[PDB]
C-alpha cells in the first residue's frame, strides 16, 4: 500500500542524453540511432532570440559549428536539418544505448516522467502532467532545454515531450518530438501568457479511487448525482467536463472499490462545496489531478518494465 | 523556475535489479560484484513467517536453493551467509554494470530516492524521507521487498535503504544494506506498531526557502523570533526541535534569499498558529518536510551527475 507521484525508471533514456554546444548556447540532445534530436534555438545567440528567423539562421551554419558531446566522447555531426521546432543532427556513430522507441503527442490530462537534464547529464526524475492549457509545472532551469518526457509502454519508451522554454507564471512550454508546441506558444523572446487552466476531473477521481484502495474513506457518503447534475457543478469550480467516456475509463477503478463512478462524484460534488474541513487525503489537503486512470492502477496493482 | 519531489536518475540501480526465488518466494536482490544481497526471509515460507529462527533455517538451505535471475540469464549461487537482516549470496558471475558505490545509513529527517521493483523489475522511481520514528511513507506491494533506496554523489551511488515490511498504518520498514533495521522493528510477523511521528522542522524551513526563491512570499512578515521562542511553538505542534547546527544548514538558502533564518522561523510560527487560509505554498495546501536543504539547493541550482 502506499501512494506516490512515481516516475518511471529512467536508465532506458539516460543513455540518449547528450551536450549540444553550438556557438555561445549549450543544451541538452536526444540521441536515437544515427541522429541528435535538440530545441533550435541552439543555433541564436541572445539577440537572435528576440525575433529569430531559424531558417536563415540555419543555412548559416556549419556542420562543424556543432559540438556534440556524449559523456567523454564526441560525436562527429555529418548532416543537420530542421523538423518544425527541433533540429535532427546526424552523427557518423550510432546510440548503441538505443532503446525500443517511439514519438507520440500527449493529450492533456496525460502524465509522464521529465528526466531533467544539464550539459547532457541527467539531475533528476520527476512525474508531470500535460494541463488543459498545455502547459507542464515542471522545474527546469537554464541549461535544461532539450531535457525529454516520456513514457514506457514494457521496453518501448515513447517520447512525448522536448523542454524549450519558462513562461512568467513560471510554467513551461515544449514540443513533441517532431518539433510541434504543445499548446500556443512559439521559441521566441515575445510576450507569452499561458491562459486560463482547469482542474482534470478525470484524474481527481482516479485519486479519490486510490485513496479508497488504501484506506481514506472519510470522504465517501451515501448519495449520488447525474453525469448533468455532476457537470453543473465542475463548471462553477474550473473543473474540466466529465464525459460518458471518462466514466468507462474509471469502470475498472469502479468496479475494484465497489463504488459507482457516479457516486464517487457526488463525493467529489461535496468535497467541492464543502471543502475538506482540516483532512487530508493521501497526505494531501487539496484535491490532486496529475494522476491519470492509468497511473492508479499501475501504482496500486505494481505493473513492471523489462 | 519550479519546484517538485525529484528523484534521483535511476539507471545506475535498475542495472543492479535482479530476481531471487527461494522456495514459495520471489523478491528482488541488489547484485554488485559477485554478491547479491536481499533480504533474509526469503528463506521462510508463509507458517516460518509467525516467528523464525533464520539461523536454523539457513543452514537447512542449499546453494542450488537459491534461483537467482538477472533478466533472461540465471546467476549460479556458489555461496551464501547471513548479516543481520540481509543474505548475501556469492555469485560466479561479477556484474559487470556494478557502480562506485557506498553502503551508507541515514538519519531521520534525510531523504532518498526507492527504485521500486518487482520480480527484479524496476517499476517506478520516487522520492521519500525517513521519518522520525524511523519508517517511511512509500508506495510497496506485495513482491517489492529488497527494492532499495538510494542517493547518488556525483557518480556514487550511496545505498541507504532496502525494503522489508509494512506496518499496520500503511507505512513501510527496512534495514540499511548491511541489514540493520531502521528504528524498533524485527522481520517478523508479529504485532508492530510505528509510534509517534513529528514534523521535520529544518526541512519545513528549507522548502519555505525554496518557495521564496520561487515566488512565494506571502508567508513572509516583519516580525522574528528567538531559536527559544521558537522552540516553545514547535513543541506544541508536534515539530521537532530546531538546533543552531540546523539554523547553519540553512546559512546558504538564508544567504541566496536575504531572509534571516530566525525571520523564517517567525513565519512558521504563524503559519502554524493561523494556518494558511485558504492559500497554497509551492502548490500544497499543507507544510511540506520532506525536502532538506540540500535537497532544495540542488534543485534550485541545478547539481548533475555522471
Ligand atoms: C533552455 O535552457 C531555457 C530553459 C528555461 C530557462 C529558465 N527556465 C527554463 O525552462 N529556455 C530559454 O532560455 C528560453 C529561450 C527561447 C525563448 C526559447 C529562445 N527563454 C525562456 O524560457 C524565457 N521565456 C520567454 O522568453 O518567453 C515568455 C516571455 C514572456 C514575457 C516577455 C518575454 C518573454 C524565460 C524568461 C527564461
Ligand atoms: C515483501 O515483498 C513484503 C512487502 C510488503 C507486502 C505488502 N507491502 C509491503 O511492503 N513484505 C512482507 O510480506 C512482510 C514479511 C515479513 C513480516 C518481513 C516476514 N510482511 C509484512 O509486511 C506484513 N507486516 C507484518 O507482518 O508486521 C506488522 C504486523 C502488525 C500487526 C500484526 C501482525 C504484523 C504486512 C501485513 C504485509
Amino acid at each position: 500500500s502506499g501512494f506516490r507521484k512515481m516516475a518511471f525508471p529512467s536508465g532506458k533514456v539516460e543513455g540518449c542524453m547528450v551536450q549540444v554546444t553550438c556557438g555561445t548556447t549549450t543544451l541538452n540532445g536526444l540521441w536515437l540511432d544515427d541522429v541528435v534530436y535538440c530545441p533550435r534555438h541552439v543555433i541564436c545567440t541572445s539577440e537572435d532570440m528576440l525575433n529569430p528567423n531559424y531558417e536563415d539562421l540555419l543555412i548559416r551554419k556549419s556542420n562543424h559549428n556543432f559540438l556534440v558531446q556524449a559523456g567523454n566522447v564526441q560525436l562527429r555531426v555529418i548532416g543537420h536539418s530542421m523538423q518544425n521546432c527541433v533540429l535532427k543532427l546526424k552523427v557518423d556513430t550510432a546510440n548503441p544505448k538505443t532503446p525500443k522507441y517511439k514519438f507520440v503527442r500527449i493529450q492533456p490530462g496525460q502524465t509522464f516522467s521529465v528526466l531533467a537534464c544539464y550539459n547532457g547529464s541527467p539531475s533528476g526524475v520527476y512525474q508531470c502532467a500535460m494541463r488543459p492549457n498545455f502547459t507542464i509545472k515542471g522545474s527546469f532551469l537554464n541549461g535544461s532545454c532539450g531535457s525529454v518526457g516520456f513514457n514506457i509502454d514494457y521496453d518501448c519508451v515513447s517520447f512525448c515531450y522536448m523542454h524549450h522554454m519558462e513562461l512568467p507564471t513560471g510554467v513551461h512550454a515544449g514540443t513533441d518530438l517532431a518539433g510541434n508546441f504543445y499548446g500556443p506558444f512559439v521559441d521566441r523572446q515575445t510576450a507569452q501568457a499561458a491562459g486560463t487552466d482547469t482542474t482534470i476531473t478525470v484524474n481527481v477521481l482516479a485519486w479519490l479511487y486510490a485513496a479508497v484502495i488504501n484506506g481514506d474513506r472519510w470522504f465517501l457518503n451515501r448519495f449520488t448525482t447525474t453525469l448533468n447534475d455532476f457537470n453543473l457543478v465542475a463548471m462553477k469550480y474550473n473543473y474540466e467536463p466529465l464525459t460518458q467516456d471518462h466514466v468507462d475509463i474509471l469502470g475498472p477503478l469502479s468496479a475494484q472499490t465497489g463504488i459507482a463512478v457516479l457516486d464517487m462524484c457526488a463525493s467529489l460534488k461535496e468535497l467541492l462545496q464543502n471543502g475538506m474541513n482540516g483532512r487530508t487525503i493521501l497526505g494531501s489537503a487539496l484535491l490532486e489531478d496529475e494522476f491519470t486512470p492509468f497511473d492508479v492502477v499501475r501504482q496500486c496493482s505494481g505493473v513492471t518494465f523489462q
